């Protein structure tokens, strides 16, 4: 069954309130619901038809009399239908018990048991997995919800609105009743039963100046890991009231820690339920990675409150309309909390890598699509990604003060109501408007961002005339047609632009955003004393290809005297890709005429002159000085490569590192050794609230020049990998194990990091993590003795996608000519599948570029996802995205 934007109608019925008890037992959840319903003006005579997936029926009934199956109501499963003729044509009350069961739900949609703690996942589609309903986001009805247990067992109950009755049952049961007044959509509510232990903090907001009872919980044994998360939050609270003016409208919050969840968080007003990995963290027991991951996902979760108790999304295909502009509040967020350049940079690294790996290959989708099968495949980088980048442009458009008036009259114009992407675009374009003095502007170009797919290209070329002392900067936009648009129309595309005077460093003209708004256009600027060199797409100012048309001198002008750090970033970017190419290309003519000899063209000299440069410079920034050391990710270089052979790429990367470590190294050395006593310092480790975003970058440069250096095989450097294993910090003994690969130390920095992390659930998935990415020739091996020592049968997606993800990014090994690799994924996806179809699909991941290889290993890719789809058991949501991606 195919859903299709363009048949949206509103519901011919009404739930005007839920009522709910539900009776956890030991071996089964008993579910009743009452319906407070009605009829709409749009019904006209249909059957009532619930969504109901996997329930039990006990009795369902109309106004208190029991309906007869067969004759007055059919279930199949999947949707219960109540014959018109047995509906009621005015108010009326409908009414279930269903028994369902989270013991055995391995999915963790719906109703699910997370190792002691109970816990619900509704969205998008998994309330329907607790309890008949017209289970889509334009539903919005009221909430009673009663839960019961044991009372050893589950002392603490919590569910969305106020507690307002808790009671004693007997055989050693209790009860608690929760009221939610305002409405919302089932995807929202959610419920939590378990032995939890918490930290609380109180918040008073700033105009109100009302307190906020914050909570933060998870089992007993990481009740010690808790202080960061509620750091963040009351972060949170505090920049939505700095940057947007917006209080949190209840008296309480509770964030909620899980260890089986498929994603990261979820927001359910005021109840926020988190993967542990991204709530839990302890200097001892956590990688530096985890509090920039727990601080934007707190954050995440919170920014969804203002604005989700305001508007609701019409229709799942407005999901981009909530989450593109969330992670954009969360991107501005952590971009204020870190104040490092490279959380922006991050950001983009991920976008150009991955969500450009996806708009390119056969899952290419816009971030409002036409039509899905599986909301679940939905929740994809383009959608989150790609969204908050567009929701972005906006505020790079309007500035500050006009981009904050357009976010104030969609609220006004959409409060107590639905809304579409449409909805958020008129109002930015009354901001526009306002902006451009002229109320015949508009911004109808700008809904393409919505509904065209793939990523623009947009090239340049320049002019100078030293005489008139005017610049010209031509550009033109293309987007490559693809299945979804045959004929692709020219963007809205705002390009930051600065010149830069080549001779001093200086900028020469003030801030400026060309608006390209045709396939090209020619933008001149007089009164340029001197030919400049144009600093481009500053802040990554528009999600596109940039092609800057720059020479390597230019480039590298840029990358050390420029003042914007993304295009920096993008300019060494842009020398190692061209770098990148032309050696790529030397070995894949080797090897294909079976050269005895030849050549390699080495690396620039004035490059790699400029990266010492910027290493050597005490005022640049660590984690700036981590991304230039670095080749471009793989996902990234593959977009501009056709029919890739990664064993040449990885011969291409292995001598460009080699030639810039021949001149480097001891360099690198020397900073490995003077950055220690900074990176290193364990003045605040025992301060869990304590966090420095610069003391982290400066251990992710040490970590990443011990990468370089170990390699390398830099003179006794063991030496060093050996006294790292000993640092208190997590970040720094993982890597020492990472390292040692190349050593035959290897296996005893294995054991003792391993006796190191076994303690604690989240630290022993960084473990393997660490594990399942080192440089190993005998990693399939390795990979085994993972299976079957220490993953076994788990089947928590955290413990399966350490395992086997970061081996995916082996580029010699896991594109092993074999094909081994790709057979060993699709095993864990078709096993993984059987219980969790989200984790599985998640884990196809790797074969997203299959149609960018060598036509061996496509062929090898495309046998392993056939044979996948030949699974009888195979669920909805794994066929759907194989399917797609093999344009089937
Ligand atoms: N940065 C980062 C990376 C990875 C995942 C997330 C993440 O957890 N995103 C969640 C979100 O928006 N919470 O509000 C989220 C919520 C629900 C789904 N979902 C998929 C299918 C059904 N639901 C997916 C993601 C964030
Ligand atoms: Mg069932
Ligand atoms: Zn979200």
């Amino acid at each position: 069954k195919i859903h299709y934007r363009k048949d949206y109608k509103p519901s011919g019925f009404i739930i005007n309130q839920v009522t709910l008890n539900i009776n956890i037992h030991d071996q089964e959840t008993i579910v009743r619901s009452v319906l407070d319903m009605d009829i709409s003006k749009h019904n006209v005579g249909e059957d009532l038809v619930f969504d109901g997936v996997g329930l039990k029926i006990n009795e369902i009934s109309i106004n208190n009399k029991k309906l007869v199956e067969g004759e007055e109501y059919t279930y199949d499963n999947e949707f219960l239908t109540i014959f018109s003729k047995f509906v009621p044509k005015s108010k009326f009350a409908f009414s279930s018990e269903v028994i369902i069961h989270p013991e055995t739900n391995y999915a963790l949609t719906g109703l699910y048991k997370s190792k002691n703690i109970i816990v619900s996942q509704c969205e998008a589609t998994g309330f329907r997995r607790i309890t008949f309903f017209i289970d889509r986001p334009d539903m919005m009805a009221k909430y009673d919800v009663t839960v019961t247990a044991d009372k050893e067992k589950y002392p603490v109950l919590l569910s969305n609105g106020d507690k307002v009755n808790e009671f004693e049952i007997p055989g050693g049961r209790h009860g608690a009743r929760f009221n939610d007044p305002p409405l919302k959509p089932c995807y929202l509510f959610a419920v939590v039963a378990g032995d939890l232990k918490h930290l609380s903090a109180t918040y008073i907001t700033k105009y109100t100046k009302k307190k906020v009872e914050l909570y933060v919980f998870s089992e007993e044994k990481y009740v010690s890991k808790l202080q960061w998360a509620l750091e963040c939050l009351k972060k949170s609270m505090a920049f939505d009231e700095d940057y947007f003016g917006l209080e949190y409208d209840l008296s309480r919050l509770n964030l909620v820690a899980v260890s089986d969840f498929n994603v990261g968080a979820m927001e359910n007003k005021g109840l926020n339920i988190f993967n542990a990995n991204s709530l839990l963290a302890s200097k001892k027991n956590s990688i530096d990675f985890s509090y920039a991951r727990i601080l934007t996902v707190v954050g995440h979760e919170y920014f969804h409150q203002y604005t989700g108790n305001r508007v609701t999304l019409r229709d799942w295909f407005q999901l981009t309309l909530k989450e593109g502009l969330t992670v954009h509040r969360e991107n501005l967020f952590s971009e204020e909390m870190t104040k490092t350049v490279t959380t922006r940079l991050s950001h983009v690294d991920l976008l150009r890598s991955v969500q450009f790996l996806e708009d390119s290959s056969p899952l290419s989708h816009p971030i409002r699509p036409e039509s899905y099968v599986s909301m679940e495949n939905f929740y994809t980088t383009t959608v989150y990604d790609k969204g908050s980048e567009v929701m972005r442009m906006y505020l790079t458009i309007l500035g500050e003060e006009y981009y904050k008036k357009g976010f104030d009259i969609y609220i006004k114009k959409n409060d107590g109501n639905t809304a579409t992407c449409e909805d958020f675009n008129y109002a930015m374009e009354q901001a526009y408007k306002m902006k451009k003095a002229d109320n015949s502007a508009n911004l109808n170009q700008y809904l393409l961002w919505f509904s065209q797919s793939g990523t623009p290209h947009v090239s340049f070329k320049y002019n100078y005339d030293a005489e008139k002392k005017q610049y010209s900067i031509h550009v033109n936009q293309y987007t490559k047609p693809d299945e979804n648009q045959k004929e692709k129309k020219p963007l809205f595309i705002p390009i930051s632009v600065g010149l830069i005077n080549p001779e001093n460093g200086k900028e020469m003209i003030s801030q400026t955003t060309l608006e390209l708004t045709k396939e090209s256009d020619t933008f001149v600027f007089n009164n340029i004393a001197v030919k400049p060199i144009p600093s481009l797409f500053r802040g990554f100012s528009a999600p596109v290809y940039i092609e800057d048309q720059l020479t390597d001198e230019e480039r590298i002008l840029l990358l050390k005297y420029d003042s914007d750090a993304f295009v920096r970033y993008n300019s060494c970017t842009n020398i190692y890709m061209k770098q990148i190419l032309m050696n790529y290309n030397e070995f894949l003519k080797a090897k294909n005429e079976k050269l005895e000899s030849f050549q390699l063209t080495p690396v620039n000299a004035q490059f790699i002159d400029a990266i010492k440069y910027l290493l050597e410079d005490p005022h640049a920034d660590a984690g700036f000085k981590s991304y230039i050391v670095s080749l471009p990710q793989d996902r990234y270089i593959i977009n501009f490569v056709s029919n890739l052979d990664t064993d040449v790429l990885a011969d291409t990367k292995e001598y460009i590192y080699k030639q810039i470590g021949d001149k480097l190294n001891d360099v690198y050395y020397k900073m490995f050794k003077s950055l220690e006593a900074k990176a290193d310092d364990l003045t605040y480790f025992n301060d869990e609230s304590h966090v420095d975003f610069d003391q982290m970058n400066m251990r992710t440069l040490r970590n990443t020049l011990l990468s370089l250096l170990s390699k390398a095989q830099y003179p006794n450097i063991l030496n060093e990998i050996i006294e790292h294993s000993k640092s208190p910090y997590p970040s720094n003994w993982l890597t020492s194990l990472s390292v040692s690969a190349y050593f035959d130390k290897y296996f005893e920095l294995y054991d003792k990091t391993y006796k190191l992390s076994k303690d604690d659930e989240l630290l022993l998935q960084e473990w393997l993590k660490t594990v399942s990415r080192s440089d190993r020739k005998d990693i399939y091996e390795i990979l085994k003795k993972l299976e079957n020592e220490v993953l076994k049968d788990s089947k928590n997606p955290n413990d399966i996608r350490a395992v086997y993800l970061p081996f995916t990014n082996n580029l010699r090994r896991f594109h092993d000519i074999s094909g081994k690799g790709y057979k060993l994924i699709a095993e864990v996806i078709t096993k993984t599948d059987k219980f969790n179809p989200m984790v599985a699909t998640q884990l196809c991941e790797p074969f997203k570029l299959w149609n960018k290889l060598d036509t061996k290993r496509q062929e090898l890719m495309l046998n392993e996802m056939n044979t996948m789809l030949q699974e009888p058991q195979i669920s909805n949501n794994l066929k759907e995205y194989l399917l797609r991606l093999t344009n089937k």
